[PDB]
């Protein structure tokens, strides 16, 4: 039986959830596609089911969306920052049921769930400022007479797809930003994360309808791997924002630079931790422990390999496993817990393959490895050492917590192993020498996007520039 | 025989330019791949030869420029501004002779070849001030303690292609610019403008080996398509500058972005021009002519589409076709002409062929038309009419001086048509009506990068890689 | 009897306000200087009494605010801009009726009271964004190994003195960027709206209370003269807000500069109004009306001054006579009027004096021109002809709504006349020239901060202290 | 008689010098006023005569000014940066004798009269990139169908007062700058600097006549203190930027106030160094010596104020005491010479007086404190040790090389005397404590805009800003 047919979870429906939810909206909503299931993975129990998009009403909400934006592009960016200051207030209002909601179906703990809906109303509340910020400058002219203007404006329809693990805050970036910028959106987000979409989009949904703006301008369409390729071979949609696998998303990027479309992809990757012989390890291990098991390891922050130096690498690996022994565990809604279930039964099996072929590439697994024996996607935090650090187990990102450990004796090799990764998205330093921090830091550095040691102009992505010279 | 070779072009030898020339410099010259001879597109006569890259060549290359980028990027971005100051400089020094050998290559005119030259040191004037301001703020971050850093580096190596328009100052902007943000550069230029690009390696050769740096951190490997492919999937190229053709541009984009690179594409477009019913004719003829004349049609933002509102098509076409007639063609070193030769035989042949095919598609040429009975590629410069607006040739971007003329009745009308059009490269309005400029540069106007309107400081960021650096300082 | 004993006044008791309220606030409320009662303008009733500082209450709130300084200067900006995004969530929760006292203190019209709030609380929100913003680039050193920080500190006590007009806003811009940039604020807001001060201050105070903070980072001492004067000659006030008259502002300006402090000074200054020949009268008319008529002239921004060509002088001062015979005078909370009272019985008498003095400086009275037989401040509005644009008394800019029309012959005569002022604050064109527009608006045109046409980031460093900083890390 | 006149002296004639120079220049040359004598500080010999502004010159040559305004203002940016390009390579050509009369008039050695000229061809060379980039961004109104411009426009006529010790770079930066903002400029330098600045002007005014404008644009009126003052009172003069004295300064900042103008004020003071027990040494010593004796102490971020920890005191004045006696004295623009003569026999006076006065508060001169027996203005590098850091010698600003030294014994103490300063202009540590660096940076540390440790929209200064709003 359905959760959401129980009465314990009677709360679902404070977000307007019933049994059978409509999964796509344009100002209406509906769905004709395919039904889907979600499932609790601290249970895997059926919460409730949605109805995803069709093709046709892929088509029919792109149309509406585009219609929606004639009337959304002539509202003075000031304006539209309101909006946005209102889908704040609305979240803010619903922040424990729909935090509790994230828990539930995402699986990540309470404070996590609740966390991440107040980033989005973070980001409102930034948006909110960054709209009267807009433009750009008059330049002077080589020419008498003549003015020399960058000019922005709204690419028109932004597409979203988001993941499972930030089912929320990574469409609220895109959304709140893409909206002031006087953009009309289409979300589709994971599958697996279905209701969320869904009770997102309905708090959007009563702030637009309240203010007498066309619902389409924030568009959802649930829906699997045929919608979000659709997406990106749509020359209607002119910008689409891709979060995801690398797999995906490189394809995603190719198609749309295919059709000469504009793409903005985080694909995340492999994160590493460096500990150097003269790092303050009350600050290591904990850092490690929460990088390395926060969220079930299913960041994209996730740390999965560490880099510490021969002299503490003992140390600090038997104080990592006397830490990862007082994890508390349960069910992630409930205040208690610390460290919930991983995000499907997929995921389980990755967990313990990647662990079989750690093994078998020559690892020692000094903690976990292992499923644990309850209901739900429960699997033992893991840390492994003894692999080389061109093990192929370890550059590939499973979405599980296994922290693989590598020693190194000097600067120059750990360096240079770090920087033979490309899919790098952030490196973690724990050094006092400053020489090295500037090193790690600058030209010939870490290739990271994110550098983080010992522990703006986001409006111009989602507008068209065009440089306009005017004669008097 | 070499025009190189003849007394009267002993001047070239002032550029140090020779019969045979070596097309690869990475700190030392050299190339082993095939010669390639220029001409002079005036009179088809060659001009001199120039060793292109072999794979060796262009694998030697990359390596010593990564090898010269450790010591470049260690260079404080003002310190690297002042030698960009210098090499400006050496431009000014040859400026006469390097616009000659433009005009002589290439086969624009001199003013232009002259004014292209001057662009790239008006470019490194505008470096030298940029070098001081390049880098990002410190934040506070939310946690007591910590610092937000926004650090922008070198991407590493710059490959810049370019196309043979512009032979100098696309290179120009690309170098100068990726020089002060600490990269190295390897360009690979037109090959039909090898000796330009020679010429100009020269200059800045000289420069970094007066100031004791590495050479390679100015590289050149002359070549064709097998060089520009070789760049756009070579890993360690870590951004490719690409100006030219949309589709050669594509793959090259493409090939970039399967190795997860980083690329900018300039991809040219049409250019249109729309003289409304309330247009001042006084603008409209003659910004319309020099816009679809200038450098024989040859420029990026050449004007290749007229829409003239039905009211006054007849009126413009015929002030047009007067105005026409006292274009004065020839010799690009004569001060006296607005246009030269077309760059290549093969563009006099794709300029009878799109004028043939506009006629089967029911064109009238209302003046020129037709191909000049003297030596060189030289052209009548050309205007049809009666076409649609969305004949297949009028959209193809022609490089030569061929006008297509259309006719509109609404404003709805020519606004649907013009962005019917896959990303035009620039729209130019003539009307006084200001609503209408506001709507036609506002968000339901013109999808074109370039818009202007009665007439025909961050760019650094482009070159360079952001990262956020969070510091715990307690 | 005191309004605030009434039982229909109850809802003051709602801001905290009683009939005798502490008008000094540094953490804990007091004061002990002179009472000053204040009076409502629509009846000339008093409302409630305020204690004001006494020497002693503002030493000791100066010292208190830079002792809080100390705490509140080390908590990161962006969490800096959580209080201040508390403070507007706070003033939301009481816009009504501290909308109404607005309205019943100062004696604008209900839907500008609360829109004066709302102004706040949209700032607050605005600086909740700009928060994250603050901070400077850290730039490359000519010199390896060294870097050339640009480091932005809080000046320290920011002294915010503010006038009848707008009680509310002007502060609370000072007060929210002042906050965000980690400086301490001390308040003194004109006398006669004690009571705003008072009940704004309540309301902040509430929320750095709630959160545990130093209640004096937000300090009140109300005063007179005599506080601002010690304000103005304090070292310890590192910078000075002024919101006020010209001739006090100017004295208040040198006593800062003085000292070597800091000001900001907002003196305002005339605003006029231009309708040149070709101006669509549409616009005109009711944008001259309600520019001069708004908040019954007592804006910084109100027109008092229109220049009307020749050519239609007569026509727009007849439609401008007819459009003024609708104007709905009369109680604040009445939401059928366009304006009611004038602040102060003293501010009537100034309205008689000019109107007479007009007259003898050979002006008509074409409209309005009386004082309004009921209690209160009323006072008809009034349009004043026949006098020269060099006139002493239309240059006065008198808090009421009186609005003097000049005839102009040539766009040179009018822009002479305009700039012939000392800085205006504002200059509002009406015309169709695009042209004239430029000019207007360009190096050669109007030399006003303010320039609308057809219309009646970085300001958070005027509130923070800039030091270049190089650290050598070699 | 005249150095110009003698033979060895014939180079001055390259800049177009003679016997007696015409001092206003405002398109064409002349002055009424009182002709002057400047002298060589080497040598005490007059070098040659300029016939200085009377106040109808000063009338007249405003006047000029802001006719020539109407011309230049109406000249693009980029045309007005390549104008200053042009003066900066006109300076390149004169480079050499430019700063040699730097170093005969002014007094400061030849390396560092060239690097003026320098400085000033470097601020030609960044003015002509920042000329492309004035302007200010449009804002998105509030109203739909309203355009909010951020509008900046000349001042109009930048009035430019300069001191005796950088007679060439302050008048060049402000010169710059204020023309690529469309300004006309007028400059009065210091009199016994007048023939540097008559050709400094004679440099620019060709380059102006060269290219048929109107020479007015930098319009020079040499004088004294009542062409100073007329300037600070003329509400023509739209911005006033002084540098100098804080007591002149004081008064003209006054002055411009008074009327409602803009100033600019440089006012220099005093500058510390702070050697902290953990400093290296060798670094702190050699930055002493330089900070103090550079330019003989006459630079307005030269060093007064030394404090050290009590530990390494002694060691500090010691090396200092021997940094000192190796110093090599000459004729300033004799390439062989490292320390010239203070600027007036004037300073020699205060020179001297500032050494008394400080022996009657208790102070003991360690090295130095004599006048040296020479022909010029030549006098001992002095350090003065002992005295108290309240002494009121020690806060004055004397342009001589006096070191005053104070001891102290931790951070909170030598922080607190510096931050009872209130003139500071720079300040300058040397520690290896990081926590200690941070703390002095930050908004509890030094008020000094200065700050050095262990060793862009100036433009906006020199336009004036207006809102416009327009409707469609
Ligand atoms: O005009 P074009 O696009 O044909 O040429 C522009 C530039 O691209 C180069 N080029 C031609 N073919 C290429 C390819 N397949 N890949 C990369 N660069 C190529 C040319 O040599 C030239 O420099
Ligand atoms: O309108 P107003 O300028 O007379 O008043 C504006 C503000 O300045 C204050 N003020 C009045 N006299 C002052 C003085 N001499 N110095 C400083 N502030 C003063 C007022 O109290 C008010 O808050």
């Amino acid at each position: 039986t359905l959760l959401i047919n129980q009465p314990q979870y009677a709360w679902l429906k404070e977000l307007g959830l019933r049994e059978e939810n409509e999964g796509v909206y344009n100002g209406s909503w509906g769905g004709r596609g395919e039904v889907i299931t979600t499932y609790c993975p601290a249970n895997n129990e059926p919460i409730a089911r949605v109805r995803q998009a069709s093709v046709a009403d892929y088509e029919e909400t792109v149309k509406k969306a585009r219609e929606a934006w004639k009337i959304w592009a002539d509202i003075p960016a000031p304006k539209r920052g309101e909006i946005v200051r209102q889908i704040g207030d609305a979240l803010r209002e619903k922040i424990q049921v729909l935090g509790s909601l994230v828990s539930l179906e995402m699986g990540k703990i309470l404070v996590e769930g609740v966390g991440e809906v107040q980033e989005y109303v973070d980001i409102c509340d930034y948006a909110v400022g960054l709209s009267r910020m807009i433009g750009g400058p008059i330049l002077p002219s080589e020419r008498s007479g003549h003015a020399l203007i960058e000019q922005w404006n709204p690419v028109g329809l932004v597409g979203i797809i988001t993941a499972f693990n930030f089912p929320v805050a990574v469409y609220g970036w895109n959304n709140a930003i893409a909206m002031i910028c006087g953009n009309v959106c289409l979300w589709k987000g994971a599958p697996t994360t279905s209701l969320i979409s869904v009770a997102v989009t309905k708090i959007i949904a009563k702030v637009l309808e309240d203010n007498k703006l066309p619902g389409a301008i924030c568009s959802l369409t649930c829906g699997g791997a045929d919608i979000g390729t659709a997406m990106a071979k749509d020359e209607r949609v002119n910008l689409l924002s891709f979060t995801g696998s690398t797999q995906v998303g490189k394809q995603v990027g190719l198609m749309v630079q295919e059709r000469f479309g504009r793409s903005l992809l985080e694909l995340g990757g492999n994160n590493a931790i460096i500990a150097f012989e003269d790092a303050d390890l009350s600050l290591v291990v904990p850092s490690a422990l929460f990088a390395a098991v926060g969220t079930a390891g299913q960041r994209c922050t996730t740390a999965r390999r560490l880099f510490i130096h021969e002299s503490i690498h003992d140390e600090v690996v038997n104080r990592l496993k006397k830490a990862y022994a007082q994890i508390r565990v349960g069910n992630p809604w409930d205040p208690n817990v610390l460290y919930g279930p991983l995000h499907t039964k997929q995921a389980v099996s990755m967990f313990l393959g990647a662990v079989e072929e750690a093994k078998k590439e020559g690892g020692t697994v000094v903690y976990g490895g292992k499923v644990m024996d309850r209901p739900g996607n429960y699997v033992e935090p893991t840390i492994v050492t003894g692999l080389g650090h061109d093990a192929s187990i370890a550059h590939t990102e499973t979405f599980a917590p296994i922290l693989y450990v590598f020693k190194f004796k000097n600067e120059e090799e750990v360096f240079a192993w770090n920087n033979e990764v490309k899919q790098g998205l952030s490196s973690s330093i724990f050094t006092k020498d400053l020489g090295r921090i500037f090193r790690w830091l600058g030209p010939k550095g870490s290739d990271c996007g994110i550098v983080n040691v010992n522990i703006s102009d986001a409006w111009k992505q989602y507008m068209r520039r065009s440089t306009c010279t005017i004669n008097y």
